């Protein structure tokens, strides 16, 4: 898996996957996307924009933010999932919120490789 593919798998959900509520969205998506084995990932943001929309952050669609970090020009629909309690052992239960925010990602060679935070 390329670092780019890992970024899409972990952080890109577009169009947004339908779910009954955000807790269920998080529970389903964290598992579907490979983030609950072998341990529960503590937190993860899904960005609801295309790979192309996010990739431009690394170039004309974003701005330098120190080191290899870039801030997006655009605000994006986001869902943020945070693990209930503190244990890495499954079962992995999540809570979640949604927002519309600019984002700060790490780029390498013009492509996204990590999600840093919402701005």
């Amino acid at each position: 898996e390329t670092r780019y593919e890992k970024f899409l798998r972990q952080h890109v959900d577009y169009p947004r996957t339908a779910a009954p509520d955000t807790r269920t969205y998080c529970n389903q998506m964290m598992q579907r996307r490979g983030m609950t084995l072998p341990v529960c990932k503590f937190t993860n943001t899904f960005v609801h924009a295309s790979a192309a929309s996010i990739t431009t952050i690394c170039g004309p669609g974003g701005a330098p933010a120190g080191g290899n970090l870039r801030d997006s020009t655009a605000s994006f629909a986001l869902t943020t999932c945070r693990l209930q309690g503190g244990s890495q052992r499954p079962p992995c239960n999540y809570n979640g919120g949604t927002s519309t925010q600019r984002i700060r990602i790490a780029c390498d060679g013009g492509l996204p490789v990590h999600y840093d935070r919402a701005i």
